[PDB]
């Protein structure tokens, strides 16, 4: 029979492992081996340290699976609407064939998000009359929505836009139009080699800049990534749908994946294991033929014997991928073999995405605070429209986000009120990280040695706690010394994604690079080795996908290797949707 | 005889093979090896491909001698007074000892600097006039300085924090003052073990934190580092003394140590060899042996035969060691070894530091346009404090802070006027990072094996030259479109220091980290791992010392290590100056 060996059981990895036995790839006798360097709960309470799976985790207060809970990691997804040929394909056909669908229900936000901006409160719907405290003419009396629109419409002119075909299209081919107007950029410049905030920074100036990464929406990404992909991707024709989550939290879907892929894969006669604790050490190739060692998580850098197989997926992102690189890069490898994750173009291409650090907060409250009648600027959660909201309030601090889930179980759990609070970028990685040890302890452990979201959210110090309560003091009254008013979590735990093994919260594509041609070639790294034997070695996730801030990327790089290399039929319609862009 | 074996001849590395010879611990028949990765010019035109050492690099306009040139790295130092006990005591005399006292000059910085912040003009002299445009009521009508101070009389309290040794003690023992008033912080709290940025915030709000890190002076340094320190290094009573630096440039230092060290060997009967172009690839130990293998500069992941020695210095920074760390992390070790970097102990004190990204942009121009009557905001470079200066202007953008140094040639008939355009921290990195290609470009060298400090000086793209002088544009017109004013620069280069090798501009004491003790035992690593046997490998250099922004904590790590390691009499007076804390 064939052996097909996944490395990394987070939603890429698992997602392989369901299409694998379900579309009916492996057959009677085949295997499917699946390891994870994590501990997940795949099995119910007590079979795990967390529920699964990678950056996904539902975290339930008190680990009680009744109670109210918060998204630790990915939160919500976009409904695919056919009609519009838009949203998360992969994602709403997955949660339909695992039986899901029905607990799908709205993921709502204000119209109307309070704006905490140098000591301003500021609710959106007011800038016509309350100007934001930005040095910026015009802009500052708009939502930060309109400054993106106009800065997009900059960039691509008169280029078609609107499909994800034309957006594919345009980080190729796209260039400034002729009408451009810039000191820095002469128009007909290659946008794809164009960092968007230094274009963001030329054309708005610094004030522009920083009201628009201050006051944006959550979903409009300002660090200096590829200039082409974020005009098409914060512009007015920017891909959209309705936002929607899992009722009882995302992680559900990963333990499906897990469960169903097991039954079918009982069904099917295929042997289909799961090994936790167990993470690929090392890789390298023997012409076709995959060598590899795996190391224990309590002995992550030693590896053991070594193993073939002539099928491997490296479900992993890139900071996962540097640490397997590492254990090759200065070895001296058997004669004959290929180091292929060292191998130059697999490093320059690995270098196709920029990272972006990222913290949630997590805290459970006895009581919503948020909506007491004397709070002076409460989160507009109810009407503006006509159902409840989660927010967001938006700010200027390290907190640059809160989210307000309130109680979202059943109810039949004693009520307690959850509050995400999101810490994001290069600018405040060093600014949440010491508020992680107690203010009584010295550090104990490597800071690239400390698996913390692989192990599940960490209580949150005494320190951490309070500089929360301090900024929502500040965000909802307007004086540090209102912290006092706010009662005490009964629970409160962090995810710090800036930490290995995940190494970032978010990729994006980086400017100076095609990104067609990465997402192509990247999958099977043989092929940007001149001279070199094809393997069956392939790199999948979400980081050189075409939907980098989502599932759906994950398992849209997935699909996109199991057709290309093993001639599946993709259970998408990929008419007016390529799972990742064609050159 | 003995043999001394160094790796990384930057300024430790060569102060170190100094004070071997002049001061007469290596004798007749003894031999000092010198493994440098780079190619650094010790032998005047045409030795190497820059000025020596590490981040130390005058660079010269046109690669000629005669003409103008900035300090690319390091620039400046202060004067040691022994009357008072004040300043870069090591630096002065080693200056002195190399017959190069009478190129000292004062480094004179303007008491009037121009702010550019959030689209505003103000001289500091006029923050009465005209408050500086953050919501900090009382902070924005002074200088930065002010509000430094101030935080740091709450963090000290009543604490002695003017002498070396006192600073030392509050490292380790400092707490806050009964007095303290935070919602995050409890009076007595340990100060070492509180981020500074964190607590500035707590005490100033986000508007008086982003006031100190846009407006502060130069060595003003807001980032998460340890608040013990951070306290009495930016406070009142931080260290001071009269900056200077040296006329023809500060490379002439580290030139004249290796050739003064050769000719004292030859003299003296002793072998030293530099060896460049070869870097130490991986480290490790048999009881007292050191172990090693060297790679090339062409093939640097790839070691040699194993080569030993009884004494090795390792002077080199947290990111180089990181970098030889990797080469045995993940190896199955000979039998009897001690795979001493990787080590538990070893590794926690070397994250007792954070790290702090730089970018240097120098750009010589044909004249000195800031200086013409029709600039709106000229730098106030004449009057103010008596004579001339170099600056700084200080702003709010990515490019933080400008230098003018003008024409300081040495005898070209066509003088040129230098900008030296600072760029730093973990905000910027990915800003400035993308300048580096060219808009017509793809990228082509992973960014992590991009080693462009070792190499020298990078030629600015048009992209990055445009950039900065619209910065400058907006700086001294008020007006983006003024960048058309500015003359075109004869020369223009960058230093990224956040690249490997390097990986840093500047490195910082962590939050819950005794510094003291990091200091003491991080310099011979066998103390940090129980049962090891005692090996004479050391760890040098600026990092891990108590003068961190400068030369002077490089040559006072080496001198620490030769007097306690190898019983040699100090050339400093240390009656009120400790070379690193005691506990
Ligand atoms: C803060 C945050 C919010 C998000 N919000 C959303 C959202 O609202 N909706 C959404 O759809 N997406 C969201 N995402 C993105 C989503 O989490 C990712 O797209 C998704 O988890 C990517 O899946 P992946 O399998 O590619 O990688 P990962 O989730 O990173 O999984 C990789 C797996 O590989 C394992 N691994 C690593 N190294 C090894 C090794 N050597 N051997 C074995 N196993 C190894 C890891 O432990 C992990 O289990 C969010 C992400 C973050 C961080
Ligand atoms: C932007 C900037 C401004 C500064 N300003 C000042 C200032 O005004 N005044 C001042 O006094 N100081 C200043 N400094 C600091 C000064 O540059 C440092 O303190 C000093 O260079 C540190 O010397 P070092 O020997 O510890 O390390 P480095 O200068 O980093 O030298 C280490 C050496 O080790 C080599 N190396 C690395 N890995 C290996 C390997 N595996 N094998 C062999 N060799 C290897 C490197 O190539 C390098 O030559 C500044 C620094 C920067 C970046
Ligand atoms: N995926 C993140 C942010 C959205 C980014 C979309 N560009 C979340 O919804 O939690
Ligand atoms: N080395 C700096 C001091 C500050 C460095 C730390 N950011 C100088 O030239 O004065």
């Amino acid at each position: 029979g064939t052996t097909y060996t996944i490395f990394g059981a987070g939603p890429a990895g698992l997602y392989t492992a369901w299409r694998l036995v379900t579309g009916g790839k492996a057959v009677a006798g085949d295997t499917i081996q699946l390891y994870e360097w994590g501990d997940y709960a795949f099995d119910g309470p007590g079979s795990g340290t967390r529920l699964p799976a990678g950056r996904i985790v539902t975290h339930f207060c008190n680990d009680d699976p009744k109670q109210s809970y918060i998204e630790a990691g990915g939160m919500r997804f976009i409904e695919w609407d056919g009609t519009k040929s838009q949203g998360h394909q992969l994602v709403t056909l997955t949660i339909q064939a695992l039986g899901l669908s029905g607990k799908v229900i709205d993921f709502n936000t204000t119209d109307n998000p309070l704006l905490f901006l140098r000591e301003e409160h500021i609710y959106q719907n007011d800038l016509a009359t309350h100007p934001a405290p930005y040095n910026t003419p015009g802009n500052n009396e708009q939502p930060a929505a309109t400054l993106f629109s106009n800065i997009s419409a900059l960039i691509t002119g008169d280029a078609p836009v609107s499909t994800r075909t034309q957006q594919c299209a345009f980080y190729g081919s796209g260039r400034l139009p002729s009408t451009f107007n810039s000191f820095v950029y002469p128009p007909g410049s290659i946008a794809g080699n164009i960092g968007y905030w230094n274009v963001f920074y030329d054309q708005a100036g610094n004030e522009g800049y920083e009201y628009a990464a201050d006051a944006g929406g959550y979903t409009s990404n300002v660090i200096n990534w590829n200039a082409a992909n974020a005009a098409v991707y914060n512009g007015e024709f920017a891909p959209g749908g309705a936002f929607k989550t899992v009722n009882g939290g995302y992680s559900q879907v990963f333990v499906q994946l897990y469960q169903q892929t097991l039954a079918a894969a009982q069904e099917a006669g295929v042997a289909f294991t799961l090994t936790q604790r167990t993470r690929l050490h090392s890789v390298w190739l023997e012409d076709d033929v995959v060598n590899y060692r795996l190391a224990s998580a309590e002995n992550p850098f030693k590896g053991g014997a070594v193993q073939t197989t002539q099928n491997a997926f490296l479900a992993m992102p890139p900071a996962s991928l540097d640490l397997v690189a590492e254990a090759t890069r200065y070895a001296d490898m058997p004669e004959g073999t290929l180091d292929i994750l060292n191998a130059e173009g697999v490093q320059l291409y690995m270098d196709g995405v920029i990272r972006q650090p990222s913290m949630r907060v997590m805290l459970f409250f006895d009581r919503p605070w948020w909506t007491d009648a004397d709070v002076p600027y409460p989160p507009d959660l109810t009407s503006d429209g006509a159902p409840n909201t989660f927010g967001p309030t938006i700010t200027d601090l390290p907190l640059r986000q809160v989210y307000y889930f309130g109680n979202n179980s059943d109810g039949t759990a004693n009520p307690v009120y959850g509050v995400l609070a999101s810490y994001d970028d290069m600018q405040y990685v060093q600014f949440w990280q010491e508020l992680e040890i107690d203010v009584g302890e010295r550090r104990k452990v490597p800071i690239d040695q400390d698996y913390q979201v692989l192990f599940g959210p960490r209580k949150a110090t005494d320190t951490m706690i309070r500089m929360v309560l301090l900024e929502l003091a500040k965000v909802h009254w307007g004086d540090p010394n209102a912290a006092h008013q706010i009662p005490w979590p009964v629970e409160a735990i962090f995810n710090d994604f800036s930490l290995n093994p995940f190494g970032a919260g978010y990729h994006a594509w980086a400017a100076h690079y095609d990104i067609c041609d990465v997402m192509q070639r990247i999958r099977q790294p043989t092929g940007l080795v001149p001279g070199a034997t094809a393997a069956n070695l392939f790199i999948i996730g979400e980081a050189y996908s075409n939907d980098q801030a989502w599932v759906e990327g994950a398992f849209c790089t997935a699909e996109s290797v199991l057709v290309d290399y093993y001639g599946m039929t993709t259970i998408a319609d990929t008419t007016n949707y390529p799972l990742i862009c064609a050159c």
